[PDB]
C-alpha cells in the first residue's frame, strides 16, 4: 500500500499516493470532477478525477462499476485508458471514494477544427485515428454512441484518442434544441426508429469527416425535426425496405407524410474535396444502416493508403457485460467495484 496525503481541493479533501504531485483543477466539468498532476512513477502528466460517495443508489453504484469495467478494458493507442485506480480505504467496511487516472489530454477537435488550416493530408491522419479506435471498440461489442468533436482529445502531433466510457445516459433536457450533442447523432436513435446497433458510431465519424473538410456543422438542426430535415435532404427519403424496419408506426406515418427527395450529388456539396473523401462520404452517411460502411471496411478504402498497415491496426480482447442484465443491491455493486479496484494490474 502507498503512503497517502491530503489537500483541498474542488470543496473537497482529496487523500491520493505521493506518486501523485502538484495537483490543480482542470476542465469545465464535463467528465466530472477533474485535476491535473505531474505522475512521478511514469513521468506522464496525468488527469485525477475522485468520484466522491458515489454508492448512493443503484443507479449510481452500477454506473461506477461500468465506468471502471469499461477503461479497465480499453488497451489501444487512439482510445482513453487507466493508468490506475485507487481508494485511501484499508477495507470494504469503509471503502466510501475512488480515484481513477487516465492520459492528460488537454486540447480537443474543437480547439483546432475552428482555428486553423486543416489540408486533405491533416483530415486522412485524423479521420484514420478514429476508424483504428473504432475498429478495436467495436470488436469488444462495444457501441461508443457519443461521438463528436469534443470527445476527440488531439496532441500538437495531431495523434488522437476517444473519450467517454460509462458516463451518466444524455438527458432529454442535454439533447433539445440548437445543440452539439444532438448534431452528430444518427437519425435511428436521435428519433428511437429502432433497435440500434454499432452502426450508429459510422453516421457519427462520417458528420465529423464533413466539417473538418468545410469547416461548417454539416447537421445543425435547431431541433430534432429540423434536423431529420437537413439529414433528409442531403441523403434522400427512405425507401420501402428501409421503412418495413422502422418498428414505431407512429415514427413510419410521420415518414410517409414527407413529400419524397432523392439522394443529392456530394462532388456539388463538397465542392473541391479530394474525389476519395466525396467517395467514403458516401458510404458513411447512408440512412439505412444495415448498408453502412464498417470501420474494419472505411480502413482498406484508398482514402488512406498513405497510413493504411493490415499488422498494425489491432482487435481487443473480449469483454463480458453480462454484468449491464444483472439486478443487484447498492453493497453488491459496491462489493464488485472495490473487487475490481483492488485487483487492477498497471500497464507496462
Ligand atoms: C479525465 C477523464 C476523462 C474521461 C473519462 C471517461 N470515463 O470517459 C474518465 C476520466
Ligand atoms: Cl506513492
Ligand atoms: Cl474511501
Ligand atoms: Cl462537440
Ligand atoms: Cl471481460
Ligand atoms: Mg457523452
Amino acid at each position: 500500500r502507498p503512503t497517502f496525503y491530503r489537500q483541498e481541493l474542488n470543496k473537497t479533501i482529496w487523500e491520493v499516493p505521493e506518486r501523485y504531485q502538484n495537483l490543480s483543477p482542470v476542465g469545465s466539468g464535463a467528465y466530472g470532477s477533474v485535476c491535473a498532476a505531474f505522475d512521478t512513477k511514469t513521468g506522464h502528466r496525468v488527469a485525477v478525477k475522485k468520484l466522491s460517495r458515489p454508492f448512493q443508489s443503484i443507479i449510481h453504484a452500477k454506473r461506477t462499476y461500468r465506468e471502471l469495467r469499461l477503461l479497465k478494458h480499453m488497451k489501444h493507442e487512439n482510445v482513453i485508458g487507466l493508468l490506475d485506480v485507487f481508494t485511501p480505504a484499508r477495507s470494504l467496511e469503509e471503502f466510501n471514494d475512488v480515484y481513477l487516472v487516465t492520459h492528460l489530454m488537454g486540447a480537443d477537435l474543437n480547439n483546432i477544427v475552428k482555428c486553423q488550416k486543416l489540408t486533405d493530408d491533416h483530415v486522412q491522419f485524423l479521420i484514420y485515428q478514429i476508424l483504428r479506435g473504432l475498429k478495436y471498440i467495436h470488436s469488444a461489442d462495444i457501441i461508443h454512441r457519443d461521438l463528436k468533436p469534443s470527445n476527440l482529445a488531439v496532441n500538437e502531433d495531431c495523434e488522437l484518442k476517444i473519450l467517454d466510457f460509462g458516463l451518466a445516459r444524455h438527458t432529454d433536457d442535454e439533447m433539445t434544441g440548437y445543440v452539439a450533442t444532438r448534431w452528430y447523432r444518427a437519425p435511428e436513435i436521435m428519433l428511437n426508429w429502432m433497435h440500434y446497433n454499432q452502426t450508429v458510431d459510422i453516421w457519427s465519424v462520417g458528420c465529423i469527416m464533413a466539417e473538418l473538410l468545410t469547416g461548417r456543422t454539416l447537421f445543425p438542426g435547431t431541433d430534432h425535426i429540423d434536423q431529420l430535415k437537413l439529414i433528409l435532404r442531403l441523403v434522400g427519403t427512405p425507401g420501402a425496405e428501409l421503412l418495413k424496419k422502422i418498428s414505431s408506426e407512429s415514427a413510419r406515418n410521420y415518414i410517409q407524410s414527407l413529400a419524397q427527395m432523392p439522394k443529392m450529388n456530394f462532388a456539388n456539396v463538397f465542392i473541391g474535396a479530394n474525389p476519395l473523401a466525396v467517395d467514403l462520404l458516401e458510404k458513411m452517411l447512408v440512412l439505412d444502416s444495415d448498408k453502412r460502411i464498417t470501420a474494419a471496411q472505411a480502413l482498406a478504402h484508398a482514402y488512406f493508403a498513405q497510413y493504411h498497415d493490415p499488422d498494425d491496426e489491432p482487435v481487443a480482447d473480449p469483454y463480458d457485460q453480462s454484468f449491464e442484465s444483472r439486478d443487484l443491491l447498492i453493497d453488491e455493486w459496491k462489493s464488485l467495484t472495490y473487487d475490481e479496484v483492488i485487483s487492477f494490474v498497471p500497464p507496462p
